[PDB]
């Protein structure tokens, strides 16, 4: 699935899905490959 660190995020403002890498704090909307 995803390179290390990353995961899925429903966004606290409203609930929108994205990718957030926990080792490097990186956020994008698209797939990271
Ligand atoms: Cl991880
Ligand atoms: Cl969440
Ligand atoms: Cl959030
Ligand atoms: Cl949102």
């Amino acid at each position: 699935k995803l390179p290390p660190g990353w995961e899925k995020r429903m966004s606290r403002x409203s609930g929108r899905v994205y990718y957030f890498n926990h080792i490097t704090n990186a956020s994008q909307w698209e797939r990271p490959s």
